[PDB]
């Protein structure tokens, strides 16, 4: 089961570890999932290099695993996400935008909607300027508003552009509590503060801290299926902690059944990160897709084809409860111990994993909260 978790676990850390070299003053934020479903599902449409390309810079050694084997992963991760009793409020889409005047093959346009759930459309990319409102209208229509004017520009060549979106708003099992909100200080480098809204509780936690990674580790569940786990470096160690992050040490945390009392503190957050997938992956080898001799036959048999434009978007935020309404009142038991207190008020790592395939739907990391 979960064949492909460990390789999206490495993608999620090969890309997280270019965008932290690239740049180290900036929040990262991020889906390993759904760029990678978008670029296995873009892959049922080329052959050859390009194929290869793609699926080994998404961290498949295809020596090793069967490509049949790949599609059914995310396959059956799109089943769990994309679920009708769903309470992640979890929404993530993919667009394909083809010129009209291509002939298109049946078959990948089929394997889009039906295996890989996704929409494709035709556009006139002669009328630049309409090409990239029709594709900023559909991306603003999907996330009801929140994410607008996605694409800034396309080159006048633009014969297929790929957007690829997600958004999220989560309910903490286990909530905070509105009234205990305040401004606090966030440690932004060792000499100096910003204020920022910080939530806090007092609670019993899946929480400790970790010598491996000299960092405290907290676990905290959502409604629905996922969790969200915070990495919080000791002094001068984020660095550290980002070098020795490995699937292994995150499977040891998410099977930990012990709960510790401590004072959490916990900014409230409003996160979006924007990458041209062109640019990040082609540093990861995926790079013939985008060029000239792309091997796009699937897609198209008889014109020459290239993917000139993918663009990623996430969006989440961090609050305290999520809905006005009153769920289950998890009641838990606080033993008379000081508890620790633990505080993300300085810059840390995040990675939010899904509870059935324990795949990672997101990674980032928070410098400043509101660095926006």
């Amino acid at each position: 089961f979960n064949k492909i978790t460990p390789n999206l676990a490495e993608f999620a850390f090969s890309l997280y570890r270019q965008l932290a070299h690239q740049s180290n003053s900036t929040n990262i934020f991020f889906s390993p999932v759904s760029i990678a479903t978008a670029f296995a599902m873009l892959s049922l449409g080329t052959k050859a290099d390009t194929h290869d390309e793609i699926l080994e810079g998404l961290n498949f050694n295809l020596t090793e695993i069967p490509e049949a084997q790949i599609h059914e992963g995310f396959q059956e991760l799109l089943r769990t996400l994309n679920q009708p009793d769903s309470q992640l409020q979890l929404t993530t889409g993919n667009g394909l935008f083809l010129s009209e005047g291509l002939k298109l093959v049946d078959k990948f346009l089929e394997d889009v909607k039906k295996l890989y759930h996704s929409e494709a459309f035709t556009v006139n990319f002669g009328d630049t300027e309409e090409a990239k409102k029709q594709i900023n209208d559909y991306v603003e229509k999907g996330t009801q508003g929140k994410i607008v004017d996605l694409v800034k520009e396309l080159d006048r060549d633009t014969v297929f552009a790929l957007v690829n979106y997600i958004f999220f708003k989560g309910k903490w099992e286990r909530p905070f509590e509105v009234k205990d909100t305040e401004e606090e200080d966030f440690h932004v480098d060792q000499v100096t503060t910003v204020k920022v809204p910080m939530m806090k509780r007092l609670g019993m936690f899946n929480i400790q801290h970790c010598k491996k990674l000299s960092s405290w580790v907290l676990l905290m569940k959502y409604l629905g299926n996922a969790t969200m786990i915070f990495f919080l470096p000791d002094e001068g160690k984020l660095q550290h902690l980002e070098n020795e992050l490995t699937h292994d040490i995150i499977t040891k945390f998410l099977e930990n059944e012990d709960r510790r009392s401590a004072s959490l503190h916990l900014p409230k957050l409003s996160i979006t990160g924007t990458y041209d997938l062109k640019s990040v992956l082609g540093q990861l080898g995926i790079t013939k897709v985008f060029s000239n001799g792309a091997d796009l036959s699937g897609v198209t048999e008889e014109a020459p084809l290239k993917l000139s434009k993918a663009v990623h978007k996430a969006v989440l935020t961090i609050d305290e409860k999520g809905t006005e309404a009153a769920g289950a009142m998890f009641l838990e038991a606080i033993p008379m111990s000081i508890p620790p207190e633990v505080k993300f008020n300085k810059p840390f790592v995040f990675l939010m994993i899904e509870q059935n395939t324990k795949s990672p739907l997101f990674m980032g990391k928070v410098v400043n909260p509101t660095q926006k």
